[PDB]
């Protein structure tokens, strides 16, 4: 009777953390924006536990209130939320952004993040002991570089507000815990460009990224550590990742 | 000449920097929402130096474009932009938070100053040398607290689009600076208890808070810095706030 | 065979973290400097696990280096190496602190904690894949408050060196981590108190402080981490831990 | 009259520091190892302001309590502390550095700051409003980079300190900063390859990096800030360095 509350479960992460949980028998609660990959993926996991999908755009507060509101018994009970639904876009420089792909951005990471968080905090208040908020960060909200603008202040705003709910849940027993990943090859690097799979290839060639299950069996272990535990911030790269010396502009 | 871009230049910080740019012969062209006081304060400040008043909220984008594509040719070539335009609201623990209220700060401090500096970064790079964008920041943007929730979250979205404008505007002279102060008497918290100026009372009572003109004397002189100079980001407390020690829940 | 260099394991972390490696069939090396501690752990963990125990002062680098050359063949392969071994001292404010107890504090947690990565570093890169340098943090490196002051300082470095050696290590598959604890009730406060066992209660009583078997998890958790996966930082705090308001001085 | 104890004041910050202070009528208190360096600049600044120069390598604390207590009357009364004195060595990767170059930047940056700290609060608080503790850090100290080991790590230490002891001073009025430069021209490189000249000017080569006086002029800000307000940290980059993206190992 443990229910996972999992935004963009479609693919990437989302679709990874719903057969991870589903391999330790958590009901599932899974949604997302394609409707036809949910009910793939409901079929395929159905077998398994029992599972609950909902076309949700998580950019409508009112969808994600009315979504929450009308879940069936076997599933309000909610005992973690995982806030992965999220997306980065234009990878160019600031100077050369469309504002449109900057609100796509602030309306998922920031405002789709907040608005579930809303809904699903009297529900994760009224579990209690064990209960965890997985809010995915990512490297690029602690460390700046050159085409994350928004993308990486987002992710900013996502670590500071799951410290920010830990000084407001205390003594709720509620965990709120940042996993921050690295860079992972799923379809964050396709939807960043639009649909460029050739630049989605470049990039990971020749080297070893994180895969979509070890963010996935991240999120099993952060909801599944014992109940007085907390983890404020996880920052998980790959090992053939780090940091490069200082941009210097020269003559 | 010399023009200062201030957004929310009616009260607190924006109107206190408005007077000390004019005392050094710097043009003026403030924006804000209660058109009725910037007049008030143009008719001060036309006789030191000329001033160009706007009617902006910058949560419409729209509104923000049209309004830079307005700009008078005196005025138009901004040297500095100051993003001041924000605010606070509810102090209470989140899970007591309406979700208007985390929605109207999104928009302002998020949204409206991503809509500020996107209409503005053609006008300032081509500027340059000693164009600065002065971010206002927070404390909170760094360091949680009780309360805070969605506001340091959205100082800290500030902190890091600040550092990763840095990295997209190498080569073109522009400065982007973090300018994260303290507690300070101005009219923030009336906003933030949506009208209780005795609970606005009750704090600043006893001790020595920052001054609405003393983050304008030190946004000055983020703006005067030499043009081979930038400064990430500066936290300003007053020396009689700090840190207090962990919270640790009991019986 | 698999081999851990654990430092400090004559209480605490360290002790608890050999019991936990123990029981996964981990070779054990353990260090310290309470010599009749060692060798009652070693005899409690020789029937499952062959164990070496090594008197040893972490301050000393020629002890440590001649420590590490002397290690037999069912030893010398360390894939995991937990710089556990740290102390506090004198929880008073910075001014009535004696300088010989920063000093100490300085010996052990940043001269000490480099001391062993020193004479270790060529034994973990001819390990290669799977390798772990475990460096044990504090919430105090990231988040300021009284009464740490050289403590909090010296957990700030070991933050930073983590992320430095990730710079360095690219292609050696050589993992460093940053684990930073919470409160967790050790001989921790007993030494930072110069043996007030009442201090040592009065600071854990009415709330659930962290076990030394959670940190000691945490470690063979990071240790066991696949090898293309970094942790470069993990903060865990007790649920009933956070962060306070800010501390404003006042008549 | 207005007092400063300059450590590290034989060449780079802490010399040109002198000079701006001079400029403005404060007595001066210079240390350093130099003293063909110190006797020097005594004979250029004695018309200006007394000058009274020690001989202080701030490893020893013995001889840093000593120059303390032996402070003449027009001396011992000191305004504000810049810490100054530091160092970095071998810039190769951390797998690659002798112990011994570790220690010497632990032993100065680290023991060093906290020595000349001990022994000068005291005198700091018996001032009380108006003085400053300016602990100059660095842009290492908050992002790592590959060859940076133990200096960042160093710079990270002198940032934690600087907010700690903002925690224990609250209340005396006594200010503690941390003045976080970036790339500088200031024979850093030079002592910093051990004697490589041809290394420290192709790092400045074709690009402004900070001058000594811009440092200076910036210590000079911070010490003449009203008695009321503090700067937590400000981190002063030339606006041709920045942040470049991830070190991704490949092939
Ligand atoms: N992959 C990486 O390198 C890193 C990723 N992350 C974070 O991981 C999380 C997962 O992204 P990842 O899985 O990698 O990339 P994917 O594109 O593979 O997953 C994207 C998910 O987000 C969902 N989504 C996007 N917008 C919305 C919306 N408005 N409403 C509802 N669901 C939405 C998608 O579902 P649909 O499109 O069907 O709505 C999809 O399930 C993201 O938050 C990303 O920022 C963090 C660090 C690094
Ligand atoms: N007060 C403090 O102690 C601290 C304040 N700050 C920052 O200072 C900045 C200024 O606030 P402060 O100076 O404190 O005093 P105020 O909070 O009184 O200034 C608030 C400003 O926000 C402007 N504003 C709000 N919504 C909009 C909008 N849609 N479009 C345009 N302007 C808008 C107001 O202009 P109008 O109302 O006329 O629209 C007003 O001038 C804020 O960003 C706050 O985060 C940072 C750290 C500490
Ligand atoms: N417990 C807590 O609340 C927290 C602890 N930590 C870190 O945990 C680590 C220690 O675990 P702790 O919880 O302190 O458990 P203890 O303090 O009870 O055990 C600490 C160990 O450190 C060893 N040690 C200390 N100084 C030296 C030295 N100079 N040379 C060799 N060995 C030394 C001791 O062995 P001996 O005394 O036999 O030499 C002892 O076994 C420290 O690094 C501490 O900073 C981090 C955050 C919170
Ligand atoms: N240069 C840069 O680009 C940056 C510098 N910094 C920091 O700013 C400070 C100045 O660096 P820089 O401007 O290069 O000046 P230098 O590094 O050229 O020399 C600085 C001073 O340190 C003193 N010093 C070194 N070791 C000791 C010691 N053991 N005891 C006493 N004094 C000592 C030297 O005097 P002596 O002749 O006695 O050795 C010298 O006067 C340093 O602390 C550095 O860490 C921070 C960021 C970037």
């Amino acid at each position: 009777s443990k229910v996972v509350f999992i935004t963009g479960a479609t693919s990437g992460f989302g679709e990874a953390a719903a057969q991870v949980f589903a391999d330790a028998g958590w009901s599932l609660v899974l949604s997302g924006r394609r409707f036809e990959r949910l009910k793939t993926l409901q079929d395929k996991l159905a077998s398994q536990v029992p599972v609950h999908i909902i076309e949700l755009d998580v950019r409508d507060s009112d969808s994600v209130a009315a979504a929450v509101a009308a879940l069936p018994a076997d599933f309000a009970d909610i005992t973690t939320l995982i806030n992965n639904a999220g997306l980065a876009l234009s990878p160019q420089p600031a100077q050369k952004v469309d504002l449109d792909d900057w609100k796509t951005m602030i309306d998922t990471n920031v405002t789709g993040l907040v608005n579930v968080t809303h809904a699903l905090l009297p529900t994760l208040i009224n579990h209690g002991a064990g209960a965890s908020i997985i809010n995915i960060g990512s490297i690029a909200g602690q460390w700046p570089y050159p085409g994350s603008h928004v993308y990486g202040a987002s992710k900013a705003f996502v670590k500071q507000f799951s410290y920010n709910l830990r000084c407001d849940l205390l003594g709720t027993g509620v965990r709120v815990t940042d996993l921050a990943p690295g860079i992972a090859e799923t379809e964050f690097t396709l939807v960043r460009t639009k649909g460029d799979q050739a630049a989605s290839d470049n990039l990971y060639r020749g080297t070893t990224p994180l895969s979509a299950r070890d963010i996935a069996e991240q999120m099993f272990y952060i909801a599944t550590l014992p109940d007085h535990m907390n983890i404020n911030r996880v920052e998980v790269m790959p090992v053939r990742q780090a940091w490069q010396p200082f941009a210097i502009d020269r003559d």
